[PDB]
């Protein structure tokens, strides 16, 4: 069970100041949510030793704290405690409507960032909602309204290959190899290639950069919290993006 591996203490001390009143997602990320999502997924932080199951867990919360902080240079305890501050989009996004055939932007909705992943576009919302039985397309605010089906989305979208990328899953475990075309594209086991995954046609290839250095030391931080050593090949700086 993932609750073997990550308890409610190790949960609260990585995302410490999530709850604080200036993250507008305050009390939205509970322990039992994401304990209650994680369970849906077999394999998601109970595959390998107990080193792999706490590196999964490490590498899940290190990217997704990424993509909801709202940290900053001077916050409390590091920038790297400020993990899941948000649940939607900051700004004024728009639709993320993108039309499909197969997803259609349902009249009124909009698509942007929400949840651990920050799942956005009537495509994800669609391919999600069908994976997870889940009405995403029609009803995509579900991502923000409910925790359990909002940690759905990040563990779906990290135990899921799509295209010429494994599964973040895959690479977390040591279950992944890289083909040909991703060796001559410098993409090398480890975390900076589940950064690659997430957003590397704007993230990597493209040398130091601050979004893969903020996804690195939140990693570096819950491996410390978890008592495990971090491994190697933490950016994509000199990887090809995947797309």
């Amino acid at each position: 069970d993932v609750s073997s591996i990550i308890t409610s203490q190790i949960f609260n001390q990585m995302l410490l100041h999530r709850n604080d009143n200036a993250c507008p997602a305050n009390g939205f990320y509970s322990y039992q949510a994401f304990i209650n999502a994680a369970r849906k997924f077999s394999g998601f932080g109970t595959t390998g030793d107990t080193n792999t199951r706490k590196n999964e867990l490490a590498a899940f919360f290190g990217q997704t704290s990424h993509e909801t902080t709202g940290g900053w240079s001077t916050a409390p305890d590091g920038p790297y405690a400020w993990g899941y501050c948000f649940k939607q989009q900051q700004g004024n996004p728009g639709d993320y409507c993108v039309p499909s055939s197969t997803y259609p932007c349902a009249p009124g909705k909009k698509y942007y960032g929400r949840g651990p992943i920050q799942i956005s576009y009537n495509y994800n919302y669609g391919l999600c909602g069908a994976a997870i039985n889940q009405p995403l397309l029609s009803n995509p605010g579900l991502v923000a309204s409910d925790a359990d089906i909002s940690f759905e989305t990040a563990i779906w979208f990290w135990m899921t290959p799509q295209g010429n990328k494994p599964s973040c899953h895959a690479v977390a475990t040591g279950q992944w190899n890289p083909s040909s075309a991703d060796q001559a594209a410098g993409r090398v086991p480890g975390y900076g290639v589940i950064t690659n995954i997430i957003n590397g046609g704007v993230e990597c290839g493209q040398g130091e950069k601050a979004e893969v250095a903020n996804r690195i030391g939140f990693y570096q931080r819950y491996c410390s919290i978890f008592g495990i050593s971090p491994g190697q090949n933490l950016d994509c700086y000199n990887q090809r993006p995947f797309s």
